[PDB]
This record gives structure tokens, sequence and C-alpha cells, in this order.
């Protein structure tokens, strides 16, 4: 399958794509303003992960750090990235079809769009300014909205029990980002695609 994943923001991304114990494709690449990186991702890919970068530095061997996203210090992601992290998610060829979704479970750090290019189903978008408007208590020095669970560890937040409800921060990103998950229990708003459908990954979509 392959993802397009476009940068239009105006300042620079490193886009990471693994599936957290493995990169996909490369696994990581700098993508300036306006540029535009193709992968491809192996069929019946299971969780696997998109997301953006960004205020990366790496030197000759492709190490270094992020200060969002960084995974391992790595140009080239093999696991996933440090939140807050806007999450494109996605598991393919899964009994004939493949399934995406957008998530703030690990914050979010820039707006993106995940759509199909090819036929079958709809695309989903988180393009508020989460960042902009983000709870105090969640903002990360680093830069970025973190989500609850990374800022403050509990079971409530972290839905360790895997019993838990929304909460005062997770209906925030819902609010802003009403099609993407808010927390672990979230109603969903996974889409069902044809299996082997090809995908582009849009930063800064609007
Ligand atoms: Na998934
Ligand atoms: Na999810």
């Amino acid at each position: 399958a392959t993802f397009e994943i476009v940068n239009r923001c105006s300042y620079t991304v490193w886009a990471a794509a693994s599936k957290g114990d493995a990169a996909l494709d490369a696994g990581g690449r700098q993508l300036n303003s306006g540029e535009s990186w193709t992968i491809n991702v192996e069929p019946g890919t299971n969780g696997g992960k998109i997301w953006a970068r960004t205020d990366c530095y790496f030197d000759d061997s492709g190490s270094g750090i992020c200060k969002t996203g960084d995974c391992g210090g790595l140009l080239r992601c093999k696991r996933f990235g440090r939140p807050p992290t806007t999450l494109a998610e996605f598991s393919l060829n899964q009994y004939g079809k493949d399934y995406i979704d957008i998530s703030n479970i690990k914050g979010f750090n820039v707006p993106m769009n995940f759509s199909p290019t090819t036929r079958g189903c709809r695309g989903v978008r988180c393009a508020a300014d989460i960042v902009g408007q983000c709870p105090a208590k969640l903002k990360a020095p680093g830069g970025g909205c973190n989500d609850a669970c990374t800022v403050f560890q509990t079971s409530e937040y972290c839905c360790t029990t895997g019993k838990c409800g929304p909460t005062e921060y997770s209906r925030f990103f819902k609010r802003l980002c009403p099609d993407a998950f808010s927390y672990v229990l979230d109603k969903p708003t996974t889409v069902t695609c044809p299996g082997s459908s090809n995908y582009r990954v849009t930063f800064c979509p609007t």
C-alpha cells in the first residue's frame, strides 16, 4: 500500500512511520514545507502509525533529537514516538478490509488529514488549533498539547483497567476534533476502507 505523506505546514516536519517494533519503509524522513514523501507499507500491517516530528536535529549518522514525536533519537524511526503526537493509525488487510483513524490519545502536535486516495471510504481529519487552545495543565513546554495520561499517570486517564470514562481533558480534544479518538474508550471514529486501499497523510491540511 502506498502512503503519500505531504507537509503542507509552513515549517519543516520529520515524518515517522512505524508499527511499534519495526520501521515502516525507511521509518522517517525530513519534509520541508510543501514536500511529499511516498512510502510503501506491507499488506497486512497491523497497528501501523504515521506522525510528524517537530524541531529536530540529526547528525550525519541519523541520530539526534526531536522536541515532539522523538522515536529514540533516530531519523529513521523503529519505534513509536514520544508524546505529544497526533497519530494517523491503520491496520491493513484485516479479514478483507483496512481500518484507519486519527488519535489524540497520545496528545497533539501537528494538525493532520488522513484520507484514502482510492475509492470506497471517507477520510478523517483533526485540523483545529489544539496547541493554541490547549488547557494550561496539558501544555508541553517542549511544544504541543499532551494527553492527560502522559501528564498525570492515573488509571482513569490511561484506562489501565479497561474501565474509564471521558474526562474534562478528553472532552477538550473531542470538542476541538470530534473525528479523532480523545481517550482509549472513546466511541470509535475508525473508518472501514476496502482492503489494499492507498492513502495520503497531510500535515497542516487547512
Ligand atoms: Na490501528
Ligand atoms: Na485507537
